[PDB]
């Protein structure tokens, strides 16, 4: 049957409903504040997470950006459940009432950790997620659509006991001291929702592996420590040594157990192996200081970039190189705006804030990412071949923006920041950290993790360490052009 | 080669041409009636009943609801073929000429069966349907657009030599007695066209079952005798007596017969398993008087309601629960109609007949049902929900709707008629059956059979228990909102 | 690192740019004309053949007929890669700018061979392809979209070392003579292309069968052999002798090596069935001078045809039957063109030429081709459809359009050519040639090899055959229709 409580929570109280909608689901809310409600079930199944949020146009007024909201729910839940669950999670979050002024995004994914728990499903948790803006010079949590549409940061945070989980970002060059701020003035608010949710759980009452680390670990140990390898190279070199186990345990027949204990599991080959990869990796990294390509803890990927690549009636030409991420850009000028694919979402936040106002320049300002190459942030090489775009089709922007990701292994109490990761960095590594702006400030955050969280002090770092990678980055492409061009395009 | 044959039938000719078209199907007619012609073929290839309906543009002018006529013909086709057939079957309709008169949709529907003949498929045929209106005080078979868009009824009958196979309906209001007679008036000429189809048959001259059997049947008779065992329970106490019995197949090794009978379907464990249930759930329900949940085989579950759910915004919120089954309706007014989506057609049907004509509510209504648990009849949940959801919002409705769907076991010839079915009685029965409607009379109806008929003296029984059913159901609504609200939303 | 490359090539420079773009993809290039460009990729993995075209919007000015010319690249690419490649191909062709005068289209044809020259994957290669138009009297290789617009041809030539590989084309009832020309000069462009693809490439310096065979070769002759057998019964006499083997194969145990064999090859006994069937009919055309059905290698279907086969709301009907090939084509008259759906580009293309100006006819002309069953060419049964619901509609065509589909069977010196191929004689064959037209001349082409190619001497062999079968289906359909009715239709 249906109960009710309210957490006091920044002049906007929250107010929790269970027992009241979805009897057949293992857990479930209408979180709701103000006047907007959002419904949150969370059911395991035997079989693995799905996260379905949908926003329905009833809960404004029915006539005859969703799936960002999807993944915003997913990201910080994901890490949370044990990595041994094989169960199907179904999460569902239908938004079911907006008030014009509270955004129900956050609220679902607060919503999700307490249908979660109400489940009583295994996971580190629990988790909250609040907006931060800023008004003037005053932070503020939660803040309503038109501090959003003022404000001067538009920031999500995630966390658990164990830290921040989750960034999201937008902001008009905001210095790296008052992005953290911000971050952990919202951690605080998480922990405040942290707790509240552990006084609803206490109120309601809530063989093989060796054999393939011992034939293949010497062996992985000197590909990660060949520097002169090559990605590629070292990609077919890692399947090779797989492929040779796969071999030695095909010769062997039906008599031996593993041979059974191996067909009892299609994919544990693959699983120990990426394991032993990581383990051999991560201690490459925090015992000796040097990479699986031989850079150093801050190096930057060797960078390449041209402008005008394509013909001029591209009225806005630019590739980037990092490495073997590339990324070419192009501009189109029209009529009677902004907006940014990616073949986008973070690099239109990361642009805006540099885009000149109306008054100067009307056409409307269209930027195409084809990503050619993919070894690390490919959203940041867009990012860096926008700007190039940008400024080969004459568009007079503020500042040339720029950004890179930056990546941690954390291994106990050892704790390396890794700048622009290589793409197994990212996969065996414990973050994915995208920062983008200005030589004044930040314009665009996203963090990932797959562990269940990292302490503000670490963020803070992170954060210092990537704006100098931004600002070699930067420096560097104006080496190709430092101004945009006084005029635009013939066919422009 | 070409063959005509024309039957004549209530003034509209019914022409078929066999020989004409697609001469790689198994069976193939041009069906066609005035100047409305249906191409429908069938064909039986090695492997299952896909059903594609195709409504051409061309038919009718050609510039720059299918699905709902694709289950039409389909689900009157499906419980006709012998259930051991594993063969794929393909039937097609293509509707190649409307005529303003003449509706096709059942048109396709009585050439499905014609086709299947000529392809001499085995299944327990012939089946034809017909549609039924009502003009002033006549009954009118296959009545044109004209009389449907005029008249007081619009309900489609299917049948077989062994009774009606389906119905679907809407309705003003007419009373139970109106309705069964329409019902029998249409499938006596669903007779006349199964004769002239046997006219044209005649004229172109067309061991592991056990061992389940013995080890779980007396332990499902206890889970199905447990009536405090909710529907959760009972399905997780199923599951691991299914889960054992397979425990015990992996025990044995390769020698024993079974499990290599059983590696030869790994499925007939599901098969056999869901059979012994059905049998032992109408045992219980024939010989014992009572259902799986320990209720009267005219009880309806617990209903509980509410009104005002969400917030005023929403400009009218109904939540309804039957059992596990609960619906949340929410209301939308707008300006320039009435529609219902549900995550729809069947509470459309249901609820326009009290809709309030233009003159005194001009506004636009829209009304979505969210299925938030599903246990037996959600559409007619979603109808409950609905009527609520228009209470809420102020929409001054003739009459408040209310429905329930019926169920039947059918042991011979003993013959039981359950109201509001649990899912599993609709799984393991032989008939869901959805009658909705007011305090005067019905306004939408949907059969659905897995035998191969019923005679029209059960369905009378059957229409005449779920008046109770509707009339409790109702009244019991009223206990949360009497009248709609004399005046609308804030926010409407 | 980037490398340029200029060919001097009729008037207009390609240029070719590798080294630029997509450093992790086997073989790339900017190809590039005037001031159209685009990017082709080319990459073999692991395990098949994946062509993916884009036409981007900012090529050409973005705002807010690709899976053509995605087959376009495919079909004569296809046939060069060695048969017993299983590994996957993946090529990808972004268009990247549009100068108002090149089409891209051939361009990317091009690259496609270049860039799997570079990325050194086995075929059978280099291979291009070049547009031919017409402009008054002049051939001319890669006409602008100008020309397209204004002149009587537009004809693709795709070819290699071994010959043409694929055509497609426009024309306005152009004679054989001047198409076979246009063929051969615009092959010769393509050799100038095949050289300087191989200067570039000097430049850069770059048991299971048999058991199968013995059992069922001497079954398979007869079937092939038995001219009274329609398609459906030696489709199921070929399957009941693949069933039989099948039979043999799983009676004996795991012990034989062969079971095993072919539990390594859950396929390989249609393979090598098909393979020998391909063999036996080949054998039965080379030797014997007959084909499957009993046809001679000049010998059209029996046809059939009929007009009015709807009713006349329908403005225009028309059934056309090539042995077990029925087509039937649907004609809608409107208001304020000229297209034609396929359930397409191929069959307008081919009517087009006789449609009457506007002046004369001002209807908004639209043609359905109902593919009702399918045995050979169902695109030449569109076309010869298409035109008799033309003329039942009243269309009053300049003249009555018709075609067929020439097939070939080459084994080494010997060349046979057929005409009306059944459907086997294109799955064994070497061949698809449909050719559309009139009484004075051609009107539309394509050409679908499964060899390396062909020499022109064979093209214009098929392409005179082919005249002949024209000349017959379409002599055949005036005995149903022999003009345009003067009047429409009162519902048109
Ligand atoms: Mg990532
Ligand atoms: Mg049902
Ligand atoms: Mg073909």
């Amino acid at each position: 049957a249906e109960f009710e409580k309210s957490i006091s929570f920044d002049g906007r109280d929250i107010r929790l409903k269970v027992g009241l909608l979805a009897p057949q689901a293992g857990g479930s809310v209408l979180i709701e504040s103000g006047d907007t409600a959002v419904l949150v079930t969370a059911t395991r199944s035997p079989g693995p997470l799905t996260v379905d949020y949908e926003e329905r146009l009833y809960a404004a007024g029915r006539i005859p950006k969703t799936i960002l909201t999807s993944r915003l729910i997913d990201r910080p839940l994901r890490p949370l459940f044990p990595s041994w669950l094989r169960d199907d999670l179904q999460v569902v979050a239908l938004t079911m009432s907006m008030d014009e002024q509270v955004p129900p995004d956050v609220l679902a994914v607060t919503g999700a950790s307490i249908a979660t728990l109400i489940a009583k499903i295994p996971f580190n948790g629990p988790m909250a997620a609040v907006r931060v803006g800023l008004v003037g010079d005053d932070f503020i949590i939660n803040p309503t659509y038109a501090e959003i549409e003022a404000g001067d940061l538009d920031l999500v945070v995630a966390g658990s006991p164990h830290g921040v989980i989750m960034v999201e970002a937008g902001a008009n060059q905001l210095p790296e001291r008052d992005i953290i701020e911000a971050i952990d003035f919202g951690y605080e608010a998480v922990r405040d929702l942290i707790k509240a949710q552990l006084d609803l759980v206490a109120e309601l009452g809530l063989t093989l592996e060796n054999y393939i680390r011992d034939r293949a670990s010497d062996e992985i140990k000197k590909i990660l420590a060949q520097f002169e390898l090559t990605k590629p190279e070292r990609d077919a070199a890692l399947d090779v040594v797989k492929d040779n186990i796969a071999t030695a345990i095909a010769e062997l027949p039906e008599e031996d157990p593993i041979r059974l204990a191996a067909t009892a599991n299609s994919k544990a080959l693959g699983n120990t192996f990426k394991d032993i990869t990581k383990y051999f990796m991560r201690r490459q990294i925090v015992e000796d200081n040097v990479r699986v390509d031989g850079r150093k803890l801050d190096q930057v990927r060797p960078v390449s970039s041209q402008v005008g690549v394509l013909p001029k009636r591209v009225h806005g030409s630019g590739l980037f190189n990092r490495g073997l991420t590339q990324v070419l850009s192009a501009c189109t000028l029209g009529t009677p705006r902004y907006l940014h694919h990616y073949n986008g979402a973070l690099a239109e936040r990361a642009i805006l804030p540099v885009l000149p106002p109306k008054e100067q320049f009307p056409y409307v300002i269209r930027v195409v990412s084809e990503v050619l190459s993919s070894n690390g942030s490919t959203s940041m090489g867009s990012v860096c071949g926008s700007t190039l775009a940008l400024m080969d089709a004459g568009v007079p922007i503020l500042k040339p923006v720029s950004g890179a990701a930056m990546g941690l292994i954390k291994e106990g109490d050892e704790v390396r920041v890794l700048t622009d990761i290589q793409g197994i960095e990212d996969f065996l590594g414990d973050m994915d950290f995208k920062v983008a702006g200005t030589d004044a400030g930040i314009t665009a955050l996203q963090m990932d993790m797959k562990i269940s969280g990292l302490s503000l002090e670490v963020i803070a770092q992170a954060i210092h360490q990537a704006k100098d990678a931004r600002l070699h980055i930067l420096d560097k492409m104006l080496q190709t052009i430092d101004q945009p061009r006084t005029e635009t395009s013939p066919y422009a």
